[PDB]
């Protein structure tokens, strides 16, 4: 009952969640949160977080082995939007701005703690760039399957 608003894959690390909105411990725990209110799919910066691990295991950790140049895809179902990582850093939880929308650019930034451990101040950020945009057919939603 949280209401996936969609999919994230990213094929190079194997990672495949859904998409739910806002960061409730739950939705955390489950996949990856929409970090803002009004964000969508594809416009501005699409941010993203989600917990390194939980108590089953990995959930947003495989992040730290994803590369510049991998792909990411998103889904609502109605379209597909994939981009391409052009960095990833491990940052201070204070460099909030990471998230915001940057002027004529198609942004997507994941978000999460750069270790499991108790009070980690630091996060791992993959941003990407838009690099298409495609219908929700069954060729281009196979990879969330």
């Amino acid at each position: 009952n949280l209401h996936p608003i969609g999919k994230i894959a990213i094929t190079s690390v194997h990672l495949k969640l859904p998409i739910l909105k806002g960061l409730s411990n739950d939705n955390l725990s489950a996949g990856a949160g929409t970090m803002k209110a009004d964000q969508k799919m594809g416009e501005g910066n699409y941010a993203l977080a989600g917990h390194y691990m939980t108590n089953q295991g990995i959930l947003f950790s495989p992040l730290k082995n994803v590369q510049t140049g991998d792909t990411v895809a998103i889904t609502n179902m109605k379209k597909v939007y994939t981009y391409k990582v052009t960095t990833k850093q491990i940052v201070n939880e204070t460099q909030v701005q990471w998230i915001d929308d940057v002027a004529g650019k198609k942004l997507i930034t994941l978000v999460t703690c750069a270790s499991p451990t108790e009070g980690e101040v630091d996060r791992i950020i993959v941003q990407g760039e838009l690099q298409s945009v495609k219908k929700a057919n069954q060729k281009n939603l196979k990879i969330f399957l």
